[PDB]
């Protein structure tokens, strides 16, 4: 059996999270937010004793890891809290605002040979890996290539946020390598007054050919991934369905009916991943380096526009 | 009222071109081709009386110009003939198998004061044009990005070959910037066993992203081509169909029905255009460069992998 | 804030309604099932204290209503014990295997005054009563036609099961105009082997023609609802997504995202309707008239078919 | 080789018949027409020597065949001047515009011994042919059911009209039974402003289920071809792409790209079916009785709805 605290519960920690592991089984919830009213609110629909205002409450209760949900700007202080304390801990993207303090967070987490789990969902789609052992393995393998384009409808913003907080997902997802720097990248993009419209993101290493796309002032907001090898490809237009092509046919891939929806955007697995981790007391290395490696990635892409837009 | 001589009656010119032109009011044909047998066949097939074997007996029946058709080991020597005997000249793409010969042709046109046409019919297709107006008009426009995508089912081939012969599609495609070599231009290949499997292209002009993408060991056989305006997109999976995004709403973009299936492939559309080029003499000038520049942007491509790969 | 008793845990009930009410706010959950493994693994599951093995000892917690969803054999009882006892009752359909019950338990609930609520998901499908508000408020309304289409890959089975647990499915949901016979109906039908492959009953009431369509012998399992209006046209390929044609153009019509599974399936949809019903202890007349007819054309259904076939 | 004879030059002649006509080999044609201005141009524009103003002028030729496509008014008159000279005659759908007449046209035809060829493109459309063999041998075979659906947005007509030149095809495509009254046949309509504006056919001969619908005010303009085996199924939304639906998998199903447009809709395939019979001066039974069946069907609908109109 397993105890979590969940802090911070916010709107993906109600969207998602908690409805996931209320009805998780042999799992028991220790909920902590600073709003009362909420916090009584959820816990009583979702039948929780563990009622916790104050984070550092939660010692109270002999957890076996938490997981914070909290908005970026009190992550590192809620995350190294509990690391510093010798408890696991799970945190939504971005783990940091900057690359800095999500290598210092590591740094702290090692210090204390305590686990620091990030919560990237699209490295665990239940219809992506499927397909798709090179997702679920998390290496290139035999991929030829493979491109994820994530975009949204007139929703421009600052760099920063856009890159950090958005861009990460499909800029994640395709760093099957450990890309972390631009040596040997592509970056190209396009600003509309003052905000950042659509960033480009494409390298190859090996034989395998990343590409992360996200247009922000595209003209529908979707969800875009294809991924071929020799003679073979895929693309999924949602996170349900999809098309393989090979002998030059094409047919449908998509998840089975009655297949909740958390599951497809692969919260489900994620939490079983983390469990794991959570309960060995420890990462894997090539997930830590992935971690970095992303944020490391985000950063250089910010201060490289910044510093185009800027000069 | 024209009179064309078509020089090199092959696949395509039996496919496309003949029986586009053999369909034309107002136009006499000249059939000539090396093979008497074949000439004879398509002579009586599309009932015309001038056949010739030699292409200097072309000259006989008083033509207004030629379309040569032949392999593209002979375009530059026929190309000059009919040149120099200043008679507006058409060849199917490519023009020659180097860009020193394209040089060579135009500088030779340029001097008889001839108009040089060369065959790209992914620049008059119907669908497209009437949606894209920036292909239209051969230009940039507003087009935040334009990606052309032509993959293949197991075919990999030659640098030469590939490139010339094929990914001069979706390369001139997209080649609204008239980009002559790899300056700021980012260039990722993957070779197979000895062959070029796939080869991608892109590269930023101004406010607008060109990508010519072709896979030529994909899943499918395939032609895809994406584009984006701000809040605006659109996607077409062939010639006659597509999807439009705008307002986060997809609608379904088509041609009429009954359109005859060359005519979709923008054939029609290129005869009419060189047509009048031809009975006008003259061809204008950002075509003749946008022609060069795809040309030498091919020798690049060229001379760049071919030089890699023997290291 | 209501106390709802759930008698029967079946499939159903732990797949879809169990996890919709064990989240529903204000809602105090009684687990009672027959075997009592069962009832404790779920018990413990969803966190409920109040919990009970025999259909009578529910009466104690003092309950605003009960949920039967037990098999369909024991739903008259279960139905009217608590509709004598003066209790809200809700069945999953079908209400019962024959038309003479569910008339009973009709007749029966109207001289205790308490509503009786069948279980008929495809009542409240989120993304079709959005777009066609004929489905919404039970009408035929401007439907120039309406067609269900439910199939299933290889599922052959006797007519009763087949037509009381399935095709009322479809046939419900078409029943908008409150049929119970076969008037001016067309029924159609096949028999693979011994068993019923596929069905097809439709009529037309006034200017509406209303189509039910059931192959369980398709090629593939799906369910495809068409509606047709003047000049305007749906056609939904599931329950998220589906494409309208309206001025010869063709867009498409989808479900918000992050939107639940359950929900989409119009449960989230049909138990709040229920609650409604159960806390008012009414249920509006062309509700129970539709309930009525449905299962009453579904025992002519299934008469007429064992006949003609043992004729 | 062969020498045919083109009666009435319209709209369908001119986008169908002399493209398909005009490039086939060992066939020599005689253009016959009212208007002399369209005659020459045509005439010009497919290089044909053989002109003509008078459908009498014409056995100075001596053709082996003709083909009318003329209005249906003056379908008969012609009809019968060829079939009592004795030539093989063709004629466009519908063959006249009166069951009445066709019988007569049909009895006059084996009165001289000669065949009558109606053109009905919907039974030799390649796409379909090739994976419904049932629609290429003519007959009900394996299948289950079969819903043939040609909508049209915004275009009621009178039931005349709309019934023998627009419905006649799907109605004519599904009739593999050869159908020809309403005996245990499904009719239904929908009338609007004092025109015809749905019309749906449904009967079940044996162990398949034949249904032709035709919504003319629709929300768009397409028309669909659905076909159920026992555990397989096809469905065709065009007629060059579909989807067929096997072990409870989806795969697309499509025309060989460079397939001309003639040929999709049928026109090649029927004419090279029109030419073997005209040639083989026989025409099949089932054939002829198929026809005429067809044609008693659409006078049976035509009446049978004027009445209740009227009534
Ligand atoms: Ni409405």
């Amino acid at each position: 059996s397993l105890k979590i605290a969940m802090i911070g519960l916010g709107d993906i920690a109600q969207k998602a999270y908690l409805p996931v592991l209320a009805q998780w089984p042999d799992i028991e919830l220790v909920l902590c937010t600073r709003n009362p009213k909420v916090l009584g609110t959820l816990a009583t629909r979702y039948r929780v004793s563990a009622t916790c205002t104050d984070y550092r409450d939660v010692l109270q209760y002999g957890v076996d890891a938490v997981m914070i949900h909290a908005a970026t700007d009190v992550h590192s202080t809620l995350a190294a809290f509990f690391l510093h304390l010798g408890i696991p801990t799970f945190v939504d993207k971005p783990l940091a605002a900057s690359a800095q303090e999500c290598e210092n967070l590591y740094e702290l987490a090692e210090k204390h040979h305590q686990p620091l789990y990030v919560g990237f969902n699209r490295r665990h789609i239940p219809l992506y890996n499927q397909h798709l052992s090179e997702l679920a393995q998390q290496e290139c393998g035999a991929l030829r290539s493979l491109r994820w384009e994530k975009h949204r409808h007139a929703l421009p913003g600052d760099i920063r946020t856009f890159v950090f907080d958005d861009f990460i997902h499909p800029l994640d997802s395709v760093n099957l390598s450990r890309q972390c720097n631009l040596d040997d990248l592509h970056l190209t993009y396009h600003m509309s007054e003052g905000l950042l419209a659509r960033l480009d993101v494409q390298w190859q290493t090996g034989d395998t050919l990343l590409h992360a796309s996200m247009n922000r002032q595209f003209g529908i907001t979707t969800e875009h991934v294809t991924a071929s090898y020799d003679n073979v490809a895929y693309l999924f237009d949602s996170f349900t369905q999809g098309k393989m092509w090979r002998d030059n046919q094409e047919s449908r891939v998509a998840l089975k009916d009655w297949t909740p929806m958390l599951a497809s955007k692969g919260f489900d697995a994620m939490v079983q991943d983390w469990l794991q981790v959570a309960a060995a007391g420890k990462l894997p290395t090539h997930i830590i380096e992935r971690n970095l490696a992303s944020h490391q990635l985000a950063e250089a892409i910010c201060q490289q526009i910044t510093q185009q837009v800027t000069k």
